[PDB]
């Protein structure tokens, strides 16, 4: 089978993680664990790090046959792409790239937060930020089922991630958007899903790794 | 003609302008100016911003017909797929992701360093690790002409974008690698593309925002 590499955390690997899953992958999981503060150890990733093959050693990595991939998005396209779960015409093909993107830069705003030594003095000004942010994407969800429409694809799992995520943040802050919410349903709804939130493989906590502010 | 709305820096718009030029298209550019420090008055682009009809309201957008695009790399992926200046078979598509993920990485390393307040403190340990870095991209180029093998595709312009402005910011910094300045090179030495860097279209500094320390100016 294949292999997925991360941290021991949910993180970049979520979407992923779910994705495998969705596509009845057959796939193994090398779970890195880093060292405590202050140090934060990353000496078991690093032994291994330069040693896999990867052209540009990152976490996560897969590795599927003679196919090395970093970085969450590649992985994220690969799978997808090996199960037909891409936006096919020229519009979804727009719509995927700017929610791919968008999305990444949602995640990483939320990241910046929990990481920073600033967490509290900075907190309630991200919190300003997020209902105009989640309106954003509300309005172009629509009436649609998946953001690419009728079709699920992988953009759906990138959403479900970095939706939800917020929720365990901020827990009603999907309140004020209805169709947001069903998509947490509809998504966690989903037979292979649910499956897998039952099982002892599923892995939403922590969040972040031990060097965060919050959830680590 | 389409228009790209952008800050009057290099920052995020030059892969695009240059993959615009390089594909002859027809293109208008709606200019911002951001105002002098300590604030950095933004309303040029804040007046404007939701009136444009755009999805998710940010710079750099492009406005082709009923399409209207942000978010840089959906714009240049947009410009790429109508002449097929995209990768082909799955092992290129594997290569130009990597690649145009690996490259974003690169490109916010050296913004996050220029924008900071504690720039000089910070510079030798960005320049310390810009060796490994570089040569990581040397190994991937390798004896190839373009990064994703016999033809050039949009991740190049990226490529160019992220190699060249740390030659700005570092001169000695691609002498190690011969592969990786000859890329650029053969970039710049493209028909197209040279005429262009002679025109007066071609906008190289500043690289960054007023806010930053290194660049901006
Ligand atoms: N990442 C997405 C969107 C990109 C994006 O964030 N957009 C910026 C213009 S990006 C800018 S200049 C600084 C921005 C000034 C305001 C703060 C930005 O929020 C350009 C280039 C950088 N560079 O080449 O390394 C750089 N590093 O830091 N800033 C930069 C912006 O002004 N947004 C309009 C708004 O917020 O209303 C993309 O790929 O398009
Ligand atoms: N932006 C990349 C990078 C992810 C990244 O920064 N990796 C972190 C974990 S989230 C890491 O530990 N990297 C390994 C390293 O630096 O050695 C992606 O989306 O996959």
């Amino acid at each position: 089978p294949m292999t997925l590499g991360y941290w021991n955390i949910r993180g970049l690997a979520h979407s992923i993680r779910l994705l495998l899953e969705y596509t009845d992958s057959s796939y193994e999981e090398k779970k890195y664990t880093m060292g405590d503060a202050p140090d934060y150890d990353r000496s078991q990733w690093l032994n291994e790090k330069f040693k896999l093959g990867l052209d540009f050693p990152n976490l996560p990595y897969l590795i599927d046959g003679t196919h090395k991939i970093t970085q969450s998005n590649a992985i994220l396209r690969y799978i997808a792409r090996k199960h037909n779960l891409c936006g096919e015409s020229e519009k979804e093909q727009i719509r995927e790239d700017i929610l791919e993107n968008q999305f990444m830069d949602s995640r990483m705003q939320l990241a910046k937060l929990c990481y920073d030594p600033d967490f509290e003095k900075l907190k309630p000004e991200y919190l300003q930020a997020l209902p105009e942010m989640l309106k954003l994407y509300s309005q172009f969800l629509g009436k649609q089922p998946w953001f690419l429409g009728d079709k699920i694809t992988f953009v759906d799992f990138i959403a479900y991630d970095v939706l939800e995520r917020n929720q365990v943040f901020e827990p009603s802050c999907l309140d004020a958007f209805p169709n947001l919410k069903d998509f947490i349903s509809r998504f966690e709804g989903l037979e292979k899903i649910s499956a897998y939130m039952k099982s002892s493989r599923f892995l939403p906590r922590p969040v972040f790794t031990k060097m965060a502010v919050w959830g680590n």
